[PDB]
């Protein structure tokens, strides 16, 4: 008796499961009211009910607990947990809780939580005793991430070339700058996918605030990974609420020696969620950007970092650019002296149809010599440095016609010499 | 008895009955107290009266069935719908109504409903049951929506270019970004006009707020569907009213299964109005623009989208650029980031009296391979690449010349090979 089962179970064998078991009408009935009424059924016989979910603390003292699927918005299906066991077991915010669950009792609304068997995936005698996530020491990236398929796919060109602009590893705080119509969604995918396939032990999270739902359930049904979003249908505050939850969750996560993978799409839109929730003080900036509306953004960004005892946490903001508000342009570059890493893309590229459109000229990447080796530095070096004489288009132009000769860059590189 | 019978008959005519059935000389009266009179003796008689409308539920619980020959406009004619009905059928706004009516008794303003007899031009049990329009799963343009009119004529010109430019789908959220005085209206009145040449059996509905009244009355006797417009003459409340009843109409529409397609040609001012009719926070962003006012015209635009369980919700809005104000300078903008379609247009070609005025080079549509074939499609991106070095004027002018001497764009394609 799982909670999750049940909501993976299609709606039709659960009517006819409530049917079986003598209950109301369920045709006419919302699936999380059909479920209710099994579990309750089911725990009239004296069995069991067991459940999970990430746990969100409320500013009174109590918290639920919160499901993924729904992406973590208030439901009726949440269960309660009281403060006693908060501060008998010293949760907090994002752990993750899996014990036995009761139907509430006449004058309650939520699910109880009577003992907990299992704390953020492991025993809870190794989670009573942990180092907070803000006493971890900071470090460069030393693990590389690399990006390439290897199979000598079309596709694998993208990746190709984002490993010869800026390799990637573990803790990096990178920027995707781009203005609208250049192509952040395929890029963003492909990213994703070579992700899930090179390195499948990693946790992958892709938060999209404040988008087109096509582009949601589109991103939901193509990457191997969990998806949490919110389209532009709800207000800032689930935004403020998404966001915090999946930085507390990462941030959990990254306390028992994970990797965690975080592929935000909407760092300005976030900027501008937390500037509408913030009250307002009487002193607005130039752009319409409020003087303390900033900081939080700039704290979900900087969450990123690579820890020494053990796992990381990589961030992968996309920043918006020549949107023709003042204000994104006021945060983007605020944001600038920011992400150790810049992948710049060309709106004159992305115009003349020629995939993908990266600015090889603005990328790069710092202390890039801890991810690549001697001669594959040099050899970037060498690229580059021929690489920049030529336009942008031209220089695209060559490394597409000479990438496309080869599937491999390490043949392209000895062909250079 | 129907009352869009009635508003359909001639003045004479109803003056003429209104004699015949022995009342107040009708001569000097309005043709809506006439009906209201007519009505009133026909039901004195004992006979039934049948009304029909569109759904406004009011704050305090009740709601009326407004007109759509009125703009949905506050009338004495009316219908009230009691909450009682509202609670016992579950109605909301948008839903269309057709039912037995009754004038209104001493002590009342308003027709009163008795029995519903068609909701949605449905059955009632089929509009018992159905899935909300927000958890409809959105999906890309899949079905193409062929602009193309195919008799020869001198103005299906436009509408190739437009094809060979944009190709437009079922569910697509696009903007047609234009200064002043670039030819607007005839494009508009040219996109409107192919819709319901090629595509009959699609519900077209065309929005125009705050404009003349001569261009109103100019599009509703052109364009062969449903015109609902605001002029200036009406404050912005009427505005967001208009605005909020038909985006619901569209949404119960599609809930339904409907293919529903709204030309916006007002987006900008539109955002005005929300930016009027929202109170001031004592926060004022660049331009004048408020915080929270792009807030209702960015879900009014996101609504757009693709149904896979059935239907379909296009929304092409022409925002305002180079006019002067900053506002809509942010307006307009901050709105290009959203879409996925932009049909830019060239005031410098419209000055030299070159119709249609588009601009090819930053026009485009992404995804475009769902809608066109592997053929079709290279034949577009060899058009492209060999456009694109030739200036804006001079690749219209050679566009022109060289679609002038064939009907069909296939044999233009052919013959540049
Ligand atoms: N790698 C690519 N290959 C082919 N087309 C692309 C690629 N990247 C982007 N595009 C085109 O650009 C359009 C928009 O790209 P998108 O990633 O949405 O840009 P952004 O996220 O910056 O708005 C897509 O619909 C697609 O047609
Ligand atoms: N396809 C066209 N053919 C001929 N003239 C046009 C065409 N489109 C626009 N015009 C001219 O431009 C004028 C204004 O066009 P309009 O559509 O009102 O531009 P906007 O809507 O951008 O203000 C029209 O009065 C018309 O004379
Ligand atoms: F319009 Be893109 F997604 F920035
Ligand atoms: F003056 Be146009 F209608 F934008
Ligand atoms: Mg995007
Ligand atoms: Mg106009």
């Amino acid at each position: 008796m799982n909670l999750t089962e049940l909501k993976n179970t299609p709606v039709s064998e659960l009517i006819t499961l409530g049917e079986n078991m003598g209950l109301e009408n369920l045709a006419r009935m919302r699936k999380q009211d059909i479920i209710f009424a099994i579990l309750k059924q089911h725990a009239k016989s004296g069995e069991d009910i067991f459940g999970d979910g990430v746990l969100e603390i409320l500013q009174d003292g109590f918290g639920f607990l919160r499901s993924a699927d729904s992406s973590y918005l208030a439901g009726p299906d949440d269960i309660y947990v009281s403060p006693s066991q908060i501060r008998r077991f010293n949760l907090r915010t994002g752990d993750t809780i899996s014990g036995k669950i009761r139907p509430p009792k006449e004058g309650e609304r939520y699910f109880a939580l009577l003992k907990v068997n299992e704390v953020n995936f492991d025993k809870p005698e190794n989670a009573r005793n942990k180092i907070l996530f803000e006493n971890l020491t900071p470090l460069h990236a030393n693990s590389r991430l690399r990006m390439e398929r290897g199979n000598g796919s079309t596709e694998d060109l993208t990746a190709r070339v984002l490993d010869l602009a800026s390799p990637i590893g573990r803790g990096q705080r990178g920027l995707i700058v781009a203005p609208p119509k250049a192509g952040k969604t395929m890029l963003l995918q492909n990213i994703a996918q070579s992700i899930a396939y090179n390195h499948p032990d990693c946790v992958l999270m892709v938060l999209l605030i404040d988008e087109r739902p096509e582009e949601v359930t589109e991103m939901q049904r193509l990457v191997k990974g969990e998806v949490v979003a919110s389209t532009f249908d709800e207000p800032a505050s689930r935004h403020v609420q998404v966001a915090e939850m999946v930085i507390e969750k990462a941030k959990r996560l990254v306390e028992h020696k994970k990797d965690v993978i975080i592929l935000l799409d909407s760092i300005t839109r976030l900027a501008r969620a937390y500037n509408t929730v913030v009250p307002a003080s009487g002193k607005v900036l130039t752009g319409g950007v409020d003087a303390n509306a900033l900081h939080r953004p700039k704290r979900f960004f900087g969450a990123a970092r690579n820890v020494e005892e053990g796992g990381s946490l990589t961030i992968i903001a996309t920043a918006l650019i020549d949107t023709g508000s003042k204000m994104d342009e006021v945060i983007y570059e605020e944001f600038k002296g920011t992400g150790n890493m810049e992948l710049h893309l060309s709106r004159k590229i992305a115009e003349k149809r020629v995939f993908p459109a990266i600015d090889y000229n603005r990328s790069g990447t710092r202390k890039e010599e801890l991810l690549t080796t001697q001669e594959e530095l040099q050899k970037m070096w060498i690229l580059r440095k021929i690489i920049h004489p030529m336009g942008e288009i031209d220089a695209m132009e060559f490394l597409i016609n000479k990438l496309a000769m080869t599937k491999t860059n390490d043949d392209f590189f000895e062909m250079m010499k």
